[PDB]
Order: structure tokens, then sequence, then C-alpha cells
């Protein structure tokens, strides 16, 4: 089982799906640490 | 081989991989960096 989730954590379509969610924690941080100071 | 290198370079399959980490280190500095000031 390891190695099968490996092997598609490898893939294309889990890494966009992954990145996309990065890039929106990034933007709403960005955001509300900017308000701040 | 350097023809050959640049070409495979200039693919998606490999530019989705590169914005992938590079997003992951900016998130982790971003939070890092955050947390310091």
């Amino acid at each position: 089982l390891a190695s099968t989730r490996q092997d598609e954590s490898q893939s294309v379509e889990h890494r966009i799906h992954d990145t996309a969610e990065k890039v929106g924690a990034m933007s709403e941080l960005l955001e509300r640490e900017q308000e701040m100071v």
C-alpha cells in the first residue's frame, strides 16, 4: 500500500490539487498579515 | 545531451513538478518569517 500511495503521489493530477490549496492558504495568510502590519 | 535536457525542460509535466516545490518553499518561508516578525 505504501508503494502505491507514493507512486500516485508522484502524479500530475494530484500535484495540481496540492498546489491549489497551498496557494489559497498563502493568499489568505498574506492578506490577513498585510492587514495587521 | 544538452539539447535533449533543455527540450524536456520545456515540457508541461516537468514544469508543474517545479512549481510545486517552489510554492512549498515559499509557503514554509512565509510562515516562518511571519512567526519571527
